[PDB]
């Protein structure tokens, strides 16, 4: 049982939330807007919404997308200063999983990170990947000031999913994920604005399994994230997770940051 506190729209200092973000694992994009998903994004009314796992490609007027299943998408109401795909490495790009947005004052990397797999049988490539991508980001981040969000595929700690007992076997809990995502917080450095705002909040998830009636019996998974540069901390307001929002298998989560 969690019941995400209300919305803080001011940063540390006072200064009022400028830009409100939102990223959400949408499992389909044209399923997800047959069950009412873009209504909720309309009336949620962020600047910039970032969308994962869309299938589909080919005041939110600018929009990206990137495709290879999967897919993710960019949708802003300002237009960035340059956007580009992928992480620069070959292997990597193929499967429509990252867009880098760079506005004037911070780069923004949505991403669809690769699941390691039944059986772990993508495993042994997710740990390629994940060092990859933290190459990249430390490579975005020594310029200037980011913030990832996106399906990181990775419950960081025992507190960021119902079970951990249950599952340090399976994608999404093994310790080479959670190593692997322990050194992206490290070496980039980044920190998960969820957790450094809410620390020791127990059963915030943001992804419940279809089957075994999991959501309704809150047995889930944090797996969406907002990592921000420690710079950007003094301007974080809050880090949401919308817990309510129906539509997909994923919640959305939502930052509010001063800017
Ligand atoms: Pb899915």
């Amino acid at each position: 049982l969690y019941e995400d506190p209300p919305d803080q729209k001011t940063s540390p200092s006072g200064k009022p939330a400028t830009l409100k973000i939102c990223s959400w694992n949408v499992d389909g994009l044209r399923a997800w807007i047959k069950k009412k998903g873009l209504d909720w994004v309309k009336e949620e009314a962020p600047d910039i919404l970032c969308l994962q796992e869309t299938k589909c490609s080919e005041g939110l007027s600018h929009q990206y997308w990137s495709a290879p299943y999967s897919g993710v998408g960019l949708l802003s109401r300002q237009c960035p200063l340059k956007v580009s795909y992928g992480i620069g490495d070959e292997e990597h790009d193929q499967e429509g999983r990252v867009i880098v947005a760079e506005f004037d004052s911070f780069v923004l990397v949505t991403a669809y990170v690769p699941n390691a797999g039944r059986g772990l049988v993508r495993l042994e490539y997710r740990q390629r990947w994940d060092e990859a991508f933290r190459k990249f980001l430390k490579g975005l981040a020594s310029r200037k000031p980011l913030v990832l969000c996106g399906d990181l595929n990775v419950a960081h700690e025992e507190i960021d999913l119902r079970n951990p007992k249950g599952n340090k076997k399976n994608a999404g809990f093994t310790p080479q994920e959670r190593q692997g995502f322990g050194e992206l917080l490290q070496a980039v450095p980044l920190a998960d604005s969820f957790r450094h705002l809410y620390p020791n909040t127990p059963y915030a998830y943001t992804f419940w399994t279809y089957m075994m009636n999991a959501r309704s019996k809150n047995v889930g998974w944090r797996l969406d994230y907002f990592l921000l540069s420690h710079s950007l901390l003094p301007a974080l307001c809050d880090s949401k997770i919308r817990s309510k929002a129906l539509g997909s298998d994923h919640c959305p989560i939502t930052l509010y940051l001063a800017l």
